[PDB]
């Protein structure tokens, strides 16, 4: 096999850590005033959301409906390091829409779809 055990190896909760630590950071920027930086965190996690959504060999550490999620949040996060860079617009996403991530994240295995936002999942078989 690859995976092992079903559940969760242990490294997958680092993750959700380091992950959950950016979000947190991205906003603390955001508050201050720390756009640029605050993308650049944004866009990185969500980067990193992605590596795991589409992942390399349709592997994924995480399930299906895991990875779901994940390959969703960067969506969101694409939504808010664009708010920033957006000048000529107020209308995209926010910081609680945002941070409403910061939980999902964490409760990604404890996810039952129906995510609060419309954004679809970066990548992955669709249909079958």
């Amino acid at each position: 096999g690859s995976s092992g055990s079903s559940g969760m190896s242990e490294v997958t909760r680092s993750l959700l850590q380091r992950w959950g630590a950016s979000l947190r950071r991205g906003a603390d920027f955001d508050s201050w005033g720390q756009l640029v930086e605050a993308i650049d965190e944004y866009q990185i996690l969500a980067r990193h959301l992605q590596k795991e959504a589409q992942a390399q060999h349709n592997n994924s550490e995480f399930t299906e409906e895991q990875k779901k999620t994940i390959g969703k949040i960067a969506t969101c996060l694409e939504l808010r390091s664009a708010a920033l860079q957006s000048t000529q617009s107020q209308e995209e996403f926010k910081l609680e829409d945002l941070k409403k991530l910061e939980p999902i994240l964490k409760n990604i295995l404890t996810y039952n779809k129906e995510f609060p936002f419309d954004v679809q999942p970066i990548s992955g078989p669709s249909s079958g």
